[PDB]
């Protein structure tokens, strides 16, 4: 329950969760821009 002390593995999911995020933007981007 709560954060233990500091968020542990789940905090290097969270950044992949953000990296997943930042590559969606860029994605959207892309399609903005052409593909």
């Amino acid at each position: 329950l709560r954060i233990p002390c500091c968020p542990v593995n789940l905090k290097r999911l969270l950044v992949v969760v953000v990296v997943v995020v930042l590559v969606v933007v860029v994605i959207v981007g892309a399609l903005l821009m052409g593909l």
